[PDB]
């Protein structure tokens, strides 16, 4: 028994946790950080752990494919499209509340109806975006408009562009038939891909930024979060909201159990240890701000 099940096992029991003091004063040295992260193991599944045919023209990576048990299947109710596929997967959140977030990659030209039919589905009111300027046509899409285009037969208007320092909002809508839905659309750049954000403020910010976006809805949906590849940058983004979720509840925080949990939802979230070196800053930095 069995490489996948001793991955398993190692993902659903290994934990590290660490007190608001341990974090600030006394953190794990960068050299067990990186021994630690290295001994995650990653969870990515082998074009032959799916069988669906076709799913490589819509994946952006060959190796960087949804594990099938919290895969999102498209169920086309509003399209008469062939496949259900899509590159992403739901994430459980704060203390493994089901399908919070939605880890993707940013659409290719070719799945940009794919990604709203599932932001319709799913009732997505927030999508979340990483990237940076240098971000070329191959790696990412401009797949909102600039005033209003039809997306398959959805109709995508931007109602408001409001430009944060560190970000930019975008207030857009998506109406179906006789349904318009609003949804919030926040890009944060200057953060390439297998890297860190300039530092830890804006990411925090980011964060807030998601917090106080109010939620309309009665069964909220999932937080879209999405990057080139869907794992790195959308892993570091969601490790750390759901870090500093359980700093405020808790006064400690469990990093290398959250990237497990991530890597369960997804394989591959959270690429570099450098970014898991990061987390544990930005995580730092967070405490401090906490009362008291």
């Amino acid at each position: 028994n069995t490489p996948r099940e001793v991955t398993l096992h190692f993902l659903r029991t290994a934990g590290h946790p660490l007190t608001r003091w341990a974090l600030q004063r006394q953190p794990p040295s960068p050299k067990q950080l990186e021994e630690e992260f290295l001994k995650i193991p990653s969870n990515f599944v082998s074009p032959e752990d799916l069988d669906i045919p076709g799913h490589a023209s819509k994946d952006r990576y060959k190796t960087i494919l949804p594990n099938p048990q919290s895969r999102v299947c498209l169920g086309r109710a509003q399209s008469q499209e062939d496949g259900d596929y899509i590159n992403a997967n739901y994430i459980r959140g704060y203390d493994g509340k089901e399908k919070v977030y939605i880890a993707t990659q940013g659409p290719m030209p070719n799945t940009v109806s794919d990604f709203w039919e599932m932001v319709w589905q799913e009732e997505v009111s927030l999508i979340v975006m990483l990237t940076q300027l240098r971000e070329g046509k191959e790696k990412c899409v401009h797949y909102w408009p600039t005033e209003e285009e039809t997306y398959g037969p959805f109709q995508i208007r931007i109602q408001d562009m409001k430009e944060c320092p560190e970000y930019t909002v975008r207030q857009l809508t998506i109406q179906y038939q006789e349904e318009r839905r609003s949804v919030k659309h926040i890009l944060f750049s200057a953060w390439p891909d297998h890297q860190t954000p300039e530092s830890a403020g804006p990411l925090l910010r980011l964060v807030a930024e998601v917090e106080e976006s109010p939620e309309t809805a009665a069964h909220p949906g999932p937080i879209v979060v999405h990057s080139s590849a869907g794992i790195g940058r959308t892993g570091c983004f969601i490790a750390t909201r759901i870090g500093c979720q359980q700093l405020k509840a808790r006064g400690e925080v469990d990093i290398l159990g959250i990237v497990c949990q991530l890597r369960l939802d997804r394989g591959g979230m959270i690429q570099t240890a450098e970014q898991y070196q990061f987390l544990h800053h930005t995580l730092a930095l967070y405490a401090g701000q906490l009362p008291e």
